[PDB]
């Protein structure tokens, strides 16, 4: 089930400052664990995110989302997106402790995470 830390991190401490794939990546740094696949997904405001499915939650859950599929015609709309953010789950896998650390953002929340006080 969810990390009760990591979410309050993610809402609070780092509110808005996190995508799904930071969260999987936060999740691949923290946990070792990894999504079992990856859904082609639009929020509300008509925004594509990669977001990443586990055993029981996804990646969007911690930052609550609403995300819904992709549909048809939405597909080439968020082409550009689309490639961006593969590109950047391939880095993410290829070597996620050089991601972490040089990702400002999720460096400071390792940090943050790691400290109860």
């Amino acid at each position: 089930e969810m990390d009760k830390r990591m979410k309050s991190l993610a809402m609070t401490a780092f509110f808005g400052e996190l995508s799904t794939l930071d969260i999987m990546a936060l999740i691949m740094s923290i946990f070792k664990r990894h999504p079992n696949n990856t859904i082609f997904s639009v929020d509300k405001d008509g925004q594509f995110m990669i977001d990443f499915e586990y055993d029981n939650y996804k990646a969007s859950q911690y930052l609550d989302l609403t995300l819904t599929p992709i549909s048809g015609d939405e597909c080439k709309t968020h082409a550009s997106s689309i490639a961006e953010q593969l590109a950047s789950v391939d880095i993410i896998k290829e070597d996620i402790s050089e991601y972490i650390k040089t990702t400002p953002r999720l460096k400071r929340f390792i940090k943050k995470y790691r400290n109860r006080s």
